[PDB]
């Protein structure tokens, strides 16, 4: 089954240490593409590359473009809550 969990991080005026990827297509997923070495996200060990962000501070990203996710993140506040879905067994198909 799909694994969805939520994490609340306190950035204290600092960054989360998370780099996300996506596009402006309303329904493309917002993916954690990399983590800053030594950053908060990495130090918690609770954020992983490849997982997708479903909501930020309770604001759903369903049908929202990357620009909205970036906006939600820089307008978050001292604490940021991320609803995350674990990546699955996706393998490239050749034809």
């Amino acid at each position: 089954g799909a694994i969805i969990y939520t994490v609340e991080l306190k950035r204290y005026g600092g960054p989360l240490g998370i780099t996300i990827s996506g596009t402006e297509e309303p329904f493309d997923p917002i993916i954690i593409s990399s983590l800053t070495k030594g950053g908060l996200a990495e130090r918690t060990g609770a954020i992983h590359i490849g997982d997708r962000i479903l909501a930020i501070n309770s604001s759903s990203l369903k049908g929202k473009p990357l620009s909205e996710a970036i906006h939600l993140l820089q307008m978050a506040g001292e604490t940021v809550t991320l609803k995350i879905k674990k990546q699955t067994d996706a393998q490239p198909a050749s034809s």
